[PDB]
C-alpha cells in the first residue's frame, strides 16, 4: 500500500507513534516518507545483505527475520514480509522498538539525514488526525 502523506499520519497516531519516544507525528512520517514513499511494500537491499522492510525500513539484520539475513536476530519477532502489510502494525511495533534501541530515529539514517532537525510538522501539516 502506498499510503497518502496524512493517511500514514492517521494510521501512525492510530497505532501509537505519534510522539512515541518523544518523536511527533511528523518524524515518523517524515521517516516513512525517506524510507518507503510511503509505500509499505518497499524492500531494499542493504549491501550487508539484510533487507529492509516496509514503511519504515526496517531491517532484517536486527528486527525482522527475512530468512537470508545471516545474523538476524529478528528482535521484533517477526517475519520481515509482515512488515510489507497494507497494516503498519507490524512496522509500527517494530518501529517502537527500534527507536527505542538507543539511538532514537537516528536508527533510520534518512530520518537522521532528512527529516532530523527538519519541520517535520510539515508533514502532518493539513492532517486531520
Ligand atoms: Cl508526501
Ligand atoms: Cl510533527
Ligand atoms: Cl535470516
Ligand atoms: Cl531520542
Ligand atoms: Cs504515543
Ligand atoms: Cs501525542
Ligand atoms: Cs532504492
Ligand atoms: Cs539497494
Ligand atoms: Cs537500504
Ligand atoms: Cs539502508
Ligand atoms: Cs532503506
Ligand atoms: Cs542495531
Ligand atoms: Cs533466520
Ligand atoms: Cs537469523
Ligand atoms: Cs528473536
Ligand atoms: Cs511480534
Ligand atoms: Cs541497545
Ligand atoms: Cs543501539
Ligand atoms: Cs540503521
Ligand atoms: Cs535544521
Amino acid at each position: 500500500k502506498v499510503f497518502g502523506r496524512c493517511e500514514l499520519a492517521a494510521a501512525m497516531k492510530r497505532h501509537g507513534l505519534d510522539n512515541y519516544r518523544g518523536y511527533s507525528l511528523g518524524n515518523w512520517v517524515c521517516a516513512a516518507k525517506f524510507e518507503s514513499n510511503f509505500n509499505t511494500q518497499a524492500t531494499n537491499r542493504n549491501t550487508d545483505g539484510s533487507t529492509d522492510y516496509g514503511i519504515l525500513q526496517i531491517n532484517s539484520r536486527w528486527w525482522c527475520n527475512d530468512g537470508r539475513t545471516p545474523g538476524s536476530r529478528n528482535l521484533c519477532n517477526i517475519p520481515c514480509s509482515a512488515l510489507l502489510s497494507s497494516d503498519i502494525t507490524a512496522s509500527v511495533n517494530c518501529a517502537k522498538k527500534i527507536v527505542s534501541d538507543g539511538n532514537g530515529m537516528n536508527a533510520w539514517v534518512a530520518w537522521r539525514n532528512r527529516c532530523k532537525g527538519t519541520d517535520v510538522q510539515a508533514w502532518i501539516r493539513g492532517c486531520r488526525l
